[PDB]
């Protein structure tokens, strides 16, 4: 599914993402924007072999089983392909775990470049909340 931009925030809001460890809901919605453009069946493969699945690229590195990473964690203990889902529920509770980890969004590449220091409020301008 590719959802709207304010579609997209309000279903991160009903999932606790707002706020989430002091990262407002513009922060979230800038992340999946330049992450997947908004789609969750986006995957992209990585120079190590491992992959990157969802709405918010999570890394088979590290998060989630999609046998063909050798010597790989899966530290949010699910499949790879539940994160493509058009129920965002998977990517959220294991987002949930990535910014816990002591790192917060520097764990996201396109935030760190791309939304970090940047207006991110304008993410959510509009929308019904
Ligand atoms: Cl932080
Ligand atoms: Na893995």
């Amino acid at each position: 599914k590719v959802f709207g931009r304010c579609e997209l925030a309000a279903a991160m809001k009903r999932h606790g993402l707002d706020n989430y460890r002091g990262y407002s809901l513009g922060n979230w919605v800038c992340a999946a924007k330049f992450e997947s453009n908004f789609n969750t069946q986006a995957t992209n493969r990585n120079t190590d072999g491992s992959t990157d699945y969802g709405i918010l690229q999570i890394n088979s590195r590290w998060w989630c089983n999609d046998g063909r990473t050798p010597g790989s964690r899966n530290l949010c203990n699910i499949p790879c392909s539940a994160l493509l889902s058009s129920d965002i529920t998977a990517s959220v509770n294991c987002a949930k775990k990535i910014v816990s980890d002591g790192n917060g969004m520097n764990a996201w590449v396109a935030w760190r470049n791309r939304c970090k220091g940047t207006d991110v409020q304008a993410w959510i301008r509009g929308c019904r909340l």
